[PDB]
């Protein structure tokens, strides 16, 4: 066999560790930034769009990240 399908399956996990804890941090994160009643200058509006780059980065990453895990699952074999 060439892949070491034992450290490619724990990678795998891994990787979808990562990517459930990272949606779920930025959510988190977001809700409780979204919740702020009395921050609401141009500054607050400016960190909404610097998290709003942040969460769409996260959502390519994690698609991506869900086909590497597909192909990986299916050399696996």
């Amino acid at each position: 066999v060439q892949m070491d399908t034992e450290e490619v399956r724990e990678f795998v996990g891994h990787l979808e560790r990562f990517k459930e804890l990272l949606r779920e941090e930025v959510n988190s994160l977001s809700n409780h930034f979204h919740n702020l009643e009395s921050w609401r200058d141009a500054r607050r509006d400016k960190f909404s769009e610097v998290l709003d780059n942040l969460k769409s980065t996260f959502n390519e990453f994690d698609e991506a990240a869900q086909e590497q895990i597909a192909w990986l699952k299916e050399r696996i074999r």
